[PDB]
Parts: structure tokens; C-alpha cells; sequence
């Protein structure tokens, strides 16, 4: 990994590996706090990453 910004200039809004490890480092920290893991994460909102905990917490019940 030498090349930093590569290129991507395509708008892409798919949560990505990258956005994935960001929304658990916070979570660990700050569990249950959109507004601080989404703070971060400009690219995504507040209630756009509130569904993320459910999609993981997703059961049959």
C-alpha cells in the first residue's frame, strides 16, 4: 500500500471493509452512539449507520 489516493473519483456509497472496521473501532469505545461513529464517517449520516446495527442484529424471532 504506497499509493494513498489511488483515484475513486466515482461517487461510491456502499459500505466498504474500510467503513466497516471505522463503525466497530468507535462501537467498542462509544457502543450505541451514531452520533459520534457517523461524526467520522462524513461520507454516511447519523441514521444512515443506525440500520448497521440492526442488519448485524438481525434475528428471527
Amino acid at each position: 500500500g504506497s499509493s494513498g489516493s489511488s483515484g475513486d473519483r466515482q461517487f461510491m456509497n456502499v459500505w466498504t471493509d474500510h467503513e466497516k472496521e471505522i463503525f466497530k473501532d468507535k462501537f467498542i469505545q462509544h457502543p450505541k452512539n451514531f452520533g459520534l461513529i457517523a461524526s467520522y464517517l462524513e461520507r454516511k449520516s447519523v441514521p444512515d449507520c443506525v440500520l448497521y446495527y440492526y442488519l448485524t442484529k438481525k434475528n428471527e424471532n
